[PDB]
């Protein structure tokens, strides 16, 4: 299949987290309108990550959803301390596509397949986060503050085990850099699992997509190269059309 650019908008009290460069929104930190806009301009999915501190959060994830769902035509996901199944079931019913979890899936692996029983495994997501640690890949969690003491390799076989649609593989190495994605890692999980996988993390120009999809990633997610400009979505896609890489094209 084609491969797959996805756009990640960090939201917190129902802003985007540092907005965006695009002048031409009437407000470019509305995640409802920037998600639209990027619809629009060739973005394949939408990913709404919420991290907003306690209280509103769960009112504020599902007023999201709803508005997203009447506003926008291609597939989103939902996250961000999403920890059970009726909290994960209530987001799906009110509009979204998929379900983007990480903590509460290591720390019971049975969510997995509780979603995925009532809404397949194409609804279900699982996050990973890794790190190098001592010449191995671990598992961490708690947004990269916890070293679970388990192993990348162990954890995207049981994943998949489990019934999970796809994987996001996020290297914490890369965190805050543009120097590329972490190829070693994406080809060090591609013969592990038949899911597609996401890479995540490290994207600062064109050509680190192209590096991803040569690793073997099914898809490239990335959020503040898009959001503040430093590479337009439409060149993207023209420049992997270009080199021979199966994207969509409107
Ligand atoms: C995934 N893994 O750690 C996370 C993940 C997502 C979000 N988020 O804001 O949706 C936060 C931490």
């Amino acid at each position: 299949l084609a491969k797959r650019i996805d756009a990640a908008l960090i939201m917190k009290d129902g802003r985007v987290v540092k907005g965006s460069n695009f002048e031409n929104l009437r407000d470019s930190g509305d995640p409802v309108e920037l998600g639209k806009f990027y619809s629009e301009i060739g973005i394949d999915e939408l990913s709404f990550w919420d991290i907003t501190a306690s209280v509103e959060k769960r009112k504020t994830m599902l007023e999201l959803v709803e508005k997203v769902a009447e506003q926008i035509d291609i597939p989103f996901t939902v996250g961000g301390g999403i920890h059970d199944f009726e909290t994960a079931s209530e987001l799906i019913l009110r509009g979204a596509d998929k379900v983007e979890i990480n903590t509460a899936a290591v720390e019971n692996p049975s969510l997995i397949t509780q979603i995925a029983q009532t809404f397949g495994s194409q609804a279900v997501v699982v996050y990973i986060a890794a790190k190098r640690v001592d010449g191995e890949f671990m598992v961490f969690t708690y947004s990269g503050k916890k070293n679970t003491g388990i192993l990348l390799r162990d954890w995207v076989v049981e994943v998949e085990k489990r019934g999970a649609g796809e994987i996001v593989l996020g290297s914490i190495d890369r965190l805050g850099t543009k120097s590329g994605y972490d190829t070693e890692m994406i080809r060090f999980v591609r013969p592990l699992t038949t899911l597609p996988i996401i890479a995540h993390r490290g994207a600062g120009k064109m050509e680190h997509f192209l590096e991803a999809f040569l690793a073997g990633a099914d898809a490239a997610k990335a959020d503040s190269v898009f959001h503040f400009r430093e590479i337009d979505v439409r060149e993207l896609k023209e420049y992997l059309k270009k080199h021979g890489v199966n994207v969509r094209l409107e």
